[PDB]
Order: structure tokens, then C-alpha cells, then sequence
């Protein structure tokens, strides 16, 4: 069990005002930390926001937050289900901003919700300094859907925080799951309209090279992963089903030759981005999320798992590496060519 700990910074919150936080295992023996960050789509007007306060109230709001939480996947701290960082400490975050980890902006007089996505990150990592990261040597900052769309959004401010604070021993990577999307064509007739609206509603905050690049009125390119990524200094793995299921749906897809086409040229098109991605992780399968499913170690790329891979990883970052690959894309070209495909 990870065990909760609202932020002590009650200014830093979740989108009701109510204090933000954390989940912490710890393993004194580590100085390893993974600090997951939560997915759940997002919210970006009044009214659909006061939707999901109606029915995604945990994803708003930390006033019904369990004392616990289990930890699953790359959170579990056993072996047989977590190859890869079972003795790490692990951090649980969970999304209570809706704004894609990427908000700014406190409740107020003006604002009826508040959207602090990316200050509560760093606030987690401030309080984290204290109850023993300061001695990490590794920090992954990982996350699934909107919450891997949150690691390529604040990877590299949490390791200039860190820079600033005095901690440059600290090497901060990202793991970035199901958070890789395309602002591709509907199959039938959007993505970007809502997040530049969502960014207005959330003073939203990009990485500053990819604001640098895109500018003013355009930061809406930066949460997509393939405009963002290059701009970005932190070593970031990538996980991304070829079809995922929220990409999927993005478009409207939910067979016959139009949509054949349209499905094999979305799976070619999310290749063909991650061919200059080194560290990656992309099966084909229709299916959404990864690292935290308990079962998470099952499919393989190329006969090498997603643990195996991270491992893999972590050796690059101490020329290639004998039967140990980093970059793991599928090239065939339909959900479940993939025999290790999710059920
Ligand atoms: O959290 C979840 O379960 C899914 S989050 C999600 N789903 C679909 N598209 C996006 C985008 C881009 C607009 C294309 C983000 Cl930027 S986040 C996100
Ligand atoms: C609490 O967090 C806010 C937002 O980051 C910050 O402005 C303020 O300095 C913090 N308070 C303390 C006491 O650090």
C-alpha cells in the first residue's frame, strides 16, 4: 500500500480548492523514486467542467480520497509483477486538475475552478525533498494517458526545479505511456480545438523551448508528443499502442476498405513518429493504457517485454546493447498482429 499525504502547501490544489497530493511507499534500501502521474481526459469550459464535478468528482477534488492506494504495474513493489522497479519508492499523484498536468491558475473571484496541474507536481517533488529525494540518483517521472501527456509537459521542469534547488546529482527522467497522440484527420467529422481552449481556461504552461518554437496563440502544439518530444532535454521512454483506443476515438472511429485505410495509415503514421524516438515501446494493438495493469509485463515487442525494455534503458543510461534493445516498434500493420496483444 502507498499511503496518502495532502500537500502541506494548501494553496497548491485540486481543481475544487481542496488540497492537492500524493501516495508515497517508501524503500529506505532505494535511491531510485518513480513519481506516477494519474491520467483522465480533462475538462475546459465552465459547463463541462461542472459535469465532470457531478460524476469524476475524485478527478476533481481531493475530499473522497481513500487513506490508500495499492500499487500495480510499475508501481507494485513486488518483483514477480514489477521486473523492473519493484525495490524502488514509489509516488502515486493523482490528477485532481483536469487541465493535463499542465495548469497554473488558482480558484478565485474570477476563476471557478482551479487548474494547478504542473504546481502540483512541483510541489510534490519540493515536499519529496524532504522525506528523502534529496539522496535519489534516479527520478522517473512517468504517467498514463493524460498523465503521459504530463511527463513530456513538466519532465524538464522538474529537473531545472531540481537544478535550482541544488540537487544537479538527481537525473531526472520521463516515461511517457498512452500519452503520444497524432492531430490527424477525423475518420469521420476536435482534438486541438479543445485543448487551445482548454490551455485559455487553465493558463496552461508548455516546455519553454517547444513554447519558443510554436509561440504565442500556438502552445497547443506542445501537447502533442511528437512536436514536443524533440524539444525536450530529459531522457524520455515513450509507450504507445499503434491504435490506441483514446486516439481512436479522438477520431471517431468506433470493416470496410475506408476505414481499413484509415486504421493502417494511423498505425503508420504513429510509427513513423517514433522512428526517431530511441527509447520506446509501441505494439500493435488496439488497446489504452500499460504500466500500472497489473498484467503490464505480458506483451512483447520483438519478443522483449515492456519491463525488459525499461531495464534496457536504465543500462543505455549508465552503443547499442547486445540482446537488450531500447527501441521496440512493431511494423505490422492491424490491431493484434501482435500475438502478445491485451485480451
Ligand atoms: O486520460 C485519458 O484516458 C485520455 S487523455 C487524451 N485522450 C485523447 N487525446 C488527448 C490529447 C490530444 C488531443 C489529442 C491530449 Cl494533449 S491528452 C488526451
Ligand atoms: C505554496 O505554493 C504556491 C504556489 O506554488 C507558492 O506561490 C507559495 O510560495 C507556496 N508557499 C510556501 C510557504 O512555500
Amino acid at each position: 500500500d502507498l499511503r496518502l499525504h495532502l500537500l502541506l502547501n494548501t494553496s497548491v490544489t485540486c481543481n475544487d480548492g481542496s488540497p492537492a497530493g500524493y501516495y508515497l511507499k517508501e524503500s529506505r534500501g532505494s535511491r531510485r523514486w518513480l513519481l506516477f502521474l494519474e491520467g483522465g481526459w480533462y475538462c475546459f469550459n465552465r459547463e463541462n467542467c461542472d459535469s465532470r464535478y457531478d460524476t469524476m468528482r475524485r478527478l476533481m477534488s481531493s475530499r473522497d480520497w481513500p487513506r490508500t492506494r495499492t500499487g500495480t504495474g510499475i508501481l507494485s513493489s513486488q518483483p514477480e509483477e514489477n521486473p523492473y522497479w519493484w525495490n524502488a519508492n514509489m509516488v502515486f499523484i493523482p490528477y485532481c486538475s483536469s487541465d493535463v498536468w499542465s495548469g497554473a491558475s488558482s480558484k478565485s473571484e474570477k476563476n471557478e475552478y482551479a487548474f494547478m496541474g504542473a504546481l502540483i507536481i512541483q510541489e510534490v517533488v519540493r515536499e519529496l525533498l524532504g522525506r528523502g529525494l534529496s539522496g535519489a540518483k534516479v527520478l522517473l517521472l512517468a504517467g498514463s494517458s493524460a498523465g503521459g501527456t504530463g511527463v513530456l509537459l513538466n519532465v524538464d521542469r522538474v529537473a531545472e526545479q531540481l537544478e535550482k534547488l541544488g540537487y544537479p546529482a538527481i537525473q531526472v527522467r520521463g516515461l511517457a505511456d498512452s500519452g503520444w497522440f497524432l492531430d490527424n484527420k477525423q475518420y469521420r467529422h476536435a482534438p486541438t480545438e479543445a485543448i487551445r481552449r482548454g490551455i485559455r481556461y487553465w493558463n496552461g504552461v508548455v516546455p519553454e523551448r517547444c513554447r519558443r518554437q510554436f509561440q504565442e496563440g500556438e502552445e497547443w502544439n506542445c501537447f502533442f508528443g511528437y512536436k514536443v518530444y524533440p524539444t525536450l532535454r530529459s531522457p524520455v521512454f515513450v509507450v504507445q499502442w499503434l491504435f490506441d483506443e483514446a486516439q481512436l476515438t479522438v477520431d471517431n472511429v468506433h470493416v470496410q476498405e475506408g476505414l481499413r485505410l484509415y486504421i493502417q495509415n494511423l498505425g503508420r503514421e504513429l510509427r513513423h513518429t517514433l522512428k526517431d524516438v530511441p527509447a520506446s515501446f509501441a505494439p500493435a494493438c488496439l488497446s489504452h493504457e500499460i504500466i500500472i495493469r497489473s498484467h503490464w509485463t505480458d506483451v512483447q515487442v520483438k519478443g522483449t517485454s515492456l519491463p525488459r525494455a525499461l531495464h534496457c534503458w536504465d543500462r543505455s543510461l549508465h552503443t547499442p546493447l547486445k540482446g537488450c534493445p531500447v527501441h521496440l516498434v512493431d511494423s505490422c500493420p492491424w490491431p493484434h498482429c501482435n500475438p502478445s496483444c491485451p485480451t
